[PDB]
């Protein structure tokens, strides 16, 4: 039954919508086109993090990185008032969550080291998580812009939502490196107006957005019931037959959150 509300809403908004939510012991999985890939735009920026975290002692988190302005090639609301000083990869962590700041993403790419300016190595982390299915190939900002059909720079609601529940749910990271990815994700600025807007003030809501050409905009979350119950919610569109210049719909994303939560309430 309820994907013909997720196809209803697919039609009112003239758009792709994907949704997963893991299963839990109390609740079944949700599913719509959980399998199909969607562009990450934004949302590999949480996995990032952890990545960094992962392979780095807490210590990592105060090196100071330095950069030019040729290096700030999209949105960067805090790279770009560093460029004298620099930042440090831990606020190249808050600036990548919070503020989806594009230019502290691709620095922290670049400290994963490696092909690609640091893509292989995020993939290659994301296969430690058991994601096969996800991939980086770009930077910012042109993985926001392949082509629809395109696989690189994908992911699916499934994959990246199974991610998410093992970042901040499971084991994935140490405590008290865990501790810093959800504090970020929990003071994210910029998911106001998608699962956050869907679901009712006393569900607790951590995000990370994505936004891209095509109509892209994406949200991954985990959420806590008013009684502590959490948890993952994937959701992910795009307007692909809108071409390149389709503006994306957050509301979209809001109004599909509000049939997750009708069902897990």
């Amino acid at each position: 039954d309820l994907a013909d509300r997720f196809a209803e809403l697919e039609r009112r908004y003239d758009a792709r919508l994907g949704v997963y939510v893991p299963a839990t012991g109390t609740t079944a999985a949700i599913e719509y086109r959980a399998d199909e890939r969607f562009a990450f735009c934004s949302t590999f920026k949480a996995p990032l993090v952890a990545a960094v975290l992962h392979q780095n002692p807490l210590t990592h988190l105060d090196k100071l990185i330095t950069y030019t302005s040729d290096d700030i090639r999209s949105i960067s609301p805090v790279a770009q008032q560093h460029v004298q000083t620099g930042m440090t990869i831990g606020q190249l962590c808050d600036a990548a969550i919070r503020y989806s700041d594009g230019t502290a993403a691709n620095l922290l790419l670049a400290d994963l080291g490696g092909p690609g300016g640091g893509t292989a190595a995020f993939t290659g982390y994301l296969r430690s998580l058991g994601d096969t299915v996800s991939r980086l190939d770009a930077e910012e900002p042109e993985l926001n812009r392949d082509p629809p059909g395109d696989e690189r720079d994908t992911t699916t609601p499934h994959a990246i939502a199974l991610v998410l529940q093992q970042l901040v749910l499971g084991n994935a990271l140490p405590p008290d490196k865990r501790a810093l990815l959800t504090d970020w994700m929990a003071r994210n600025t910029t998911g106001a107006k998608r699962i956050r807007a869907g679901f009712p003030a006393d569900w607790k809501v951590i995000d990370k957005t994505g936004t891209g050409d095509y109509g892209r905009a994406n949200d991954i979350a985990v959420v806590w019931s008013p009684t502590g119950v959490p948890y993952v919610v994937a959701v992910m569109s795009d307007r692909a037959g809108g071409g390149y210049d389709a503006e994306p719909r957050e509301a979209l994303l809001a109004e599909a959150a509000t049939c997750v939560a009708g069902v897990l309430a």
